[PDB]
């Protein structure tokens, strides 16, 4: 539908652009939260990968724990050659894994250098465990700075319960424009993966949980 | 004199539930989890005052920028920038302990300058979170409510909560120092979401009880029979 | 020399449940979540005492202003300003400008002597308590004992955050009080149901469990169970 | 098979549930939420001792005044003031006038026990003093030494404690039951808007007792327990 | 393959497939009045009466006098055994290593093979400290070659095995005594949660406490 | 190269559930409440490596003494003493003298690895030194460094940790699963008055696996898992 207020870019992730009514809001950050092994990193990568392959939009991936080499190695599970894209200057993996102000400028520099339209930030809450009010302000500053740059950003966060707080510090969903929840629910000894778009400021979207699978082709969502 | 009188919100179904609207000269707490429609409720309250009654409004925002408020309001067919240019709406940027005492006098300037009868305060929780102490939150919120009452503004103020059926708000005190409490819920059941609105209390006047289903549409909040 | 006597509240249904009303000379805790009717109960207690028995009352407010108290009471067709003007009611403002327990108690005593009040309602003492469970326990204990010396029959409101959880905020209030009333506002299947319970009345009898009630244009009405 | 001796409470039903009454020369913890009948159990225990057996009793109170104890007991037609005048009952007042010392309190209790030649003791409100210790470890050791001292005097003691949940911890600090020889739990269970009073003997060291909850009522005659 | 010693507690040796592993520590955890002390006592008493294996009982809160008096209700004369030198009740009711040394001395002096440690949880006021202290105690008893029953407390029937959430991880063997409320009735059950290096029956088995001690029915 | 390759555990049913075994050169976290079979899984991993593929193994123990490990494995008919005597299995006692330095341990581990030419490593009881810290942030960082150091040596590692609830957090500090590449959960669930053991592979980074819980028993031949 054209009659929505916020311009969106397509993830080209199957089923997600339907649920989000067109993709992710351009120039804004989308929180992607979930328990362990829910597919947060995969979503973040597939966002960048599809952007490059489909639209030749350069991407910057910021990682806080997983090494660039593990990211590249793990992506081969889906037939994606990220090293080749890194070689072409179409993908840049920014290694922030051994101050958030200095980091923001590193990202800013990479975005300008590589002319990136899409940004994924994976594992930023590992920097918080280092108070909810402090988390809230720092995230708020990061989101605002990314917006001023004009980046369209996916940022992952962690949660420890399938049905409970959106993320660890109970403030993350409130300073984000957009919130996506990945679940991996255990019921009667079986797991089922779901994705929910909890909110998208300024636009409609499908509500509730929608089933998805992770396969050799990445994330497949069925709305 | 009379029992407290009410101001019509013109939000479909709400004036029915509230038996006339929001109590005049007082603040109404509107609490909910993330993306429940709190900002929308606050905006629609002001927007309807301007369009339907030519009552000017002041919107106070703590985190969301004025430009984003305006842009997001276009989703509901509302041209806030036009209202700002006509001087019928003023958006006060409260983004950066935080001095709520200094803030309220800036709000007063705007109220007097634009002759506002309706005020919406969105995101005061972000300030309360610095406090991170129930006793301080209670005291500061009490003073804020008291100062607003002195001005005579009819006010909607939003707050956050983290559970659909737990505490009214974050610090377990907000509902006790508010005259009026509205709870917006976004309940997940069987993988589907169901939005509801409840008027928990209105001091000194009557209202319908329990939860009432609503949806958010291209025309804003729509509360069902 | 004999069993504790009771003072009638004239609150529709309560004197039945309480088997005569509130125990004379003692304080009754009325606890509830937000908007359960705690202030209304406290006010109706004084209002009925004035109107039915010509017993003067003192209302102590810690947050809500006297003006608001009066304004909100007009919802029930009650003219509190009149009762204040006639010297039958005093609203004692202990609320802060937009804590000394001893100073407050002497003000209450002064007011009780000045207006010859037999009934007292204290609304919002919780707000000063939040400024340690055992500090709260000791302060509350002292307030109760002091009111007892004066001979006041007192309604005292407190807050709770769950319908089926602790009686009040600090887990000690009910153990210090002689009498405990719980107001509930239970949400079940998107519908709210108000109930009143007399949990405890020291040295006397009372009906048990929850009894449904409503708040109407003329105050609290309590009905038979179920 | 040498049995632990017991003394009868004469509280209707209880001596059946306890198989003879309360273990002699030991302390029995009586825990419950608000208005569960803890003080009533404490008083009825002393009152029956005096009336039925001519055994003097000492009631130790920490919050409720002797005058209120006496006043409230008239609800059941008991004249405690008369018993105090006869020296059959002594209400020891430890209530505050508007870190306390145990050793002072116990020597008071000890003196009162010796003076009135009391065989039964009820201690009511000791939780109030364990509440700004407000530390489980501290409460445990202080309560332990209190029990040990009472045992030396040879007093058979009922001591009340508080709990804030019907089916949660035995008492406030999760330690009180572990340092008591005997534990009784009074419950006031709310189910479907109705209340149900129950008494349970959770444990009696070294002796037998009936298990689980038994319904009781409080009437003009005090506590009446049913099977 | 692992040698076990018989508790001779009715039904228990069946549940443990032959008794408690010799030279190992067994945690016996439960809420108040679940039969922890009774289990500890029977373990030593049976070892003495039937196998002439001396025992040491270590008590932290309950006095030796009360332990003796309470055991008498089961017809067990512990005073005779302590006077015969077959049993030693170590009053640890006045520094864990000072305790350890006293235990060791008693074991050596009385040539004890069974040890019951009852109420060690009262020593603690930090889970890491508790874990470290308990591990040292267990390790030392193992080096001595003692077979040990060690009681601990819990506050809920279903939840943490013991108070500090570490006790079950430092013990070789874990036994849980439950006293579960089912519609106003109590039901006693015993469960062996783990026995390192050997098999055992799984889950809960009902028992009663009678004039002859613990009576477990594994059927 | 391509997708991450896997090393066969030869544990009955597990290689089916993991679609080929444990990811080579990486650590797999194995979490469970008390007596769930974590040490057994760790031992059986090394034992099968030695017997089936002649791949030497190193077992790092933080609590159980080496002799207890050997003695406890005898109920499964595994002669671990012989394997130690042959130099095929090295048990590394990492218990502190009856707070901890990871880099010192990695050296001892690395040395043992080179010396015994070990393909497989099991680390059992590292949670005990994590409690010394009692801070999720500290635990998270320390574990992260352990995983990275182990990766640098190229060891395929089983790493046990603890939890106190069958259906609560994966491990103690709520961070362990997030810095691990691979996560296995052993459960021991009450069914009426009976117990039911289950194994779940929660995640394996960069590769596939079966989902949910699968029942297993512990017998005289160790762990036997039942898919289908
Ligand atoms: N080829 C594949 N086929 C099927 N499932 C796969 C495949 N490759 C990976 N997966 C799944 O994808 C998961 C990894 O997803 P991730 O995106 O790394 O999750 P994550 O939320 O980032 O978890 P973390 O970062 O480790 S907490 C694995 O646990 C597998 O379940
Ligand atoms: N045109 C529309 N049609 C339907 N739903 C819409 C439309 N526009 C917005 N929404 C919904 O409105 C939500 C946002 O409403 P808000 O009032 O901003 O909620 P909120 O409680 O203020 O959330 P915060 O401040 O981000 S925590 C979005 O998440 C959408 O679900
Ligand atoms: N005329 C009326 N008819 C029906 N209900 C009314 C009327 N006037 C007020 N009420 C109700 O009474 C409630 C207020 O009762 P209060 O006694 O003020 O409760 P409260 O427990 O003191 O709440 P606090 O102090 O604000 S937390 C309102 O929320 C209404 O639901
Ligand atoms: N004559 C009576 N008939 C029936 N019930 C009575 C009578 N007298 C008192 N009661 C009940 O007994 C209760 C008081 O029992 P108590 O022994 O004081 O309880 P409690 O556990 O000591 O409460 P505390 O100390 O205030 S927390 C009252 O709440 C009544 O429900
Ligand atoms: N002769 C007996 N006949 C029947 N049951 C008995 C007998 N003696 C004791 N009991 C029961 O056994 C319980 C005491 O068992 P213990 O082993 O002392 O419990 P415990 O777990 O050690 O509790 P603690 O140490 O007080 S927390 C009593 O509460 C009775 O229920
Ligand atoms: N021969 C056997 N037959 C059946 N079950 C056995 C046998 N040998 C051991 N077991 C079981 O294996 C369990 C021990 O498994 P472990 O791997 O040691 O568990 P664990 O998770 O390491 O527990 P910890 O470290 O003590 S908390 C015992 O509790 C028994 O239930
Ligand atoms: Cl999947
Ligand atoms: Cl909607
Ligand atoms: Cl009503
Ligand atoms: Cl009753
Ligand atoms: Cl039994
Ligand atoms: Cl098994
Ligand atoms: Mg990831
Ligand atoms: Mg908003
Ligand atoms: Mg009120
Ligand atoms: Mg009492
Ligand atoms: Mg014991
Ligand atoms: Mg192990």
């Amino acid at each position: 539908s054209e009659h929505q207020a916020i311009a969106k870019m397509r993830t080209m992730i199957e089923g997600f652009d339907d649920i989000s009514h067109g993709g992710l809001p351009i120039g804004r950050s989308t929180l992607v939260s979930g328990t362990s092994g829910t597919g947060k990193t995969l979503f973040s990568i597939q966002f960048l990968y599809n952007g490059i392959i489909e639209f030749d939009e350069p991407g910057v991936f910021v990682t806080f724990e997983e090494t660039p080499q593990d990211i590249i190695k793990n992506a081969r599970s889906f037939g994606w050659d990220l090293a080749k894209l890194v070689d072409e200057g179409k993908l840049f993996i920014l290694d922030a894994s051994p101050d958030l102000s200095a980091l923001i400028e590193r990202i800013n520099y990479a975005i300008q250098k590589y002319r990136a339209r899409r940004v994924s930030i994976d594992g930023v809450t590992s920097v918080f465990q280092q108070a909810s009010s402090v988390v809230r302000r720092e995230l708020f500053r990061l989101v605002a700075r990314l917006k001023q740059i004009g980046a369209t950003t996916v940022m992952t966060t962690e949660r420890i319960e399938e049905y409970g707080p959106i993320a660890r510090y109970g403030v993350e969903e409130f300073v984000s424009d957009n919130v996506v929840i990945l679940r991996n629910v255990l019921e009667g000894e079986r797991r089922r993966r779901t994705l929910e778009i909890l909110k998208l400021r300024g636009t409609s979207h499908m509500k509730g949980e929608y089933p998805f699978t992770i396969t050799d082709h990445g994330i497949n969502i069925f709305p």
